[PDB]
C-alpha cells in the first residue's frame, strides 16, 4: 500500500484499500464536551511507566515511532475503562504545518498543534499483531500539544530528529522516560474506536487526556523539518500527518471527571 496524507493518497482515499475506513467505530472523533457523560463507574487510571525500556526511534515515512521493549510488563496502562493489563509498545505524534492544526481528536471542534499517541496492547492476546485483531486489543493514550513553554521531557526526542530526517532512518533511543511527556492531570475522555492510520482496525479503547501539554515553538518547528520522503528523493516536509474527525455514529464518549 502507498497511503499518506497528500491530495492523491490522503485520508479521503484510504477507504479504497481499507474499507473499514467507513466503519462504525472509526477514529479520531470530535469530543463534544457538553454531551460527554461523566461515568462514576470508571476505575482509577494507572499509568505505570517506571520500568519503561525504550529501544529505538524510527521515521516510517508517516510519522516517527519511539519503540519500547514489550516482552515483559515494564510499562503498562491499567484501570480507567480497561480490563486487564496493556503494555506500552510505541509512541508517535501527529502534527500540523501551522499551530492551529495537527491534532486528530478535537475538543468542541478545537484543533491543537499536535497530538501524542502512546500505544498499548492487551497482554491477554500475547502479542501486538494478535491484539490488533481484537475489539479490545489496544489502548491508546492521546495527549494534546499546544504551543507555549517548552516540554523538557520532549527535548531528547527533538534533539535526535536530525538523525532520522528521512523515511527508513532509525537511531538508538535507549533510556527514554515517557513519564516526561504527561500533563499534571490524568482526567480523560474515553470511547471505543480505531487506529487512525491504515489499516484503521477497530481495536482501540481511546483514552484522551483533558489537559494538553505545552511545547515550545522551537520544539514543534523541529517536527516540521522531518521528511516524508526517503534520502535522495525530492523533499516533502513531514507536516499535517493527521486524519480529521470521523462520524461518531453509535458511540457515547464518557468522561472521568465531572
Ligand atoms: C497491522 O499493522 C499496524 C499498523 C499500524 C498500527 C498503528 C498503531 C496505527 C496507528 O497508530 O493508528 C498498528 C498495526
Ligand atoms: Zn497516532
Amino acid at each position: 500500500h502507498h497511503w499518506g496524507y497528500g491530495k492523491h493518497n490522503g485520508p479521503e482515499h484510504w477507504h479504497k484499500d481499507f474499507p473499514i475506513a467507513k466503519g462504525e467505530r472509526q477514529s479520531p472523533v470530535d469530543i463534544d464536551t457538553h454531551t460527554a457523560k461523566y461515568d462514576p463507574s470508571l476505575k482509577p487510571l494507572s499509568v505505570s511507566y517506571d520500568q519503561a525500556t525504550s529501544l529505538r526511534i524510527l521515521n516510517n515515512g508517516h510519522a516517527f515511532n519511539v519503540e519500547f521493549d514489550d516482552s515483559q510488563d515494564k510499562a503498562v496502562l491499567k484501570g480507567g475503562p480497561l480490563d486487564g493489563t496493556y503494555r506500552l509498545i510505541q509512541f508517535h505524534f501527529h502534527w500540523g504545518s501551522l499551530d492551529g492544526q495537527g491534532s486528530e481528536h478535537t475538543v468542541d471542534k478545537k484543533k491543537y498543534a499536535a497530538e501524542l499517541h502512546l500505544v498499548h496492547w492487551n497482554t491477554k492476546y500475547g502479542d501486538f499483531g494478535k491484539a490488533v485483531q481484537q475489539p479490545d486489543g489496544l489502548a491508546v493514550l492521546g495527549i494534546f500539544l499546544k504551543v507555549g513553554s517548552a516540554k523538557p521531557g520532549l527535548q531528547k526526542v527533538v534533539d535526535v530528529l536530525d538523525s532520522i530526517k528521512t523515511k527508513g532512518k532509525s537511531a538508538d533511543f535507549t533510556n527514554f522516560d515517557p513519564r516526561g511527556l504527561l500533563p499534571e492531570s490524568l482526567d480523560y475522555w474515553t470511547y471505543p474506536g480505531s487506529l487512525t492510520t491504515p489499516p484503521l482496525l477497530e481495536c482501540v479503547t481511546w483514552i484522551v487526556l483533558k489537559e494538553p501539554i505545552s511545547v515550545s515553538s522551537e520544539q514543534v518547528l523541529k517536527f516540521r523539518k522531518l521528511n516524508f520522503n526517503g534520502e535522495g528523493e525530492p523533499e516533502e516536509l513531514m507536516v499535517d500527518n493527521w486524519r480529521p474527525a470521523q462520524p461518531l455514529k453509535n458511540r457515547q464518549i464518557k468522561a472521568s471527571f465531572k
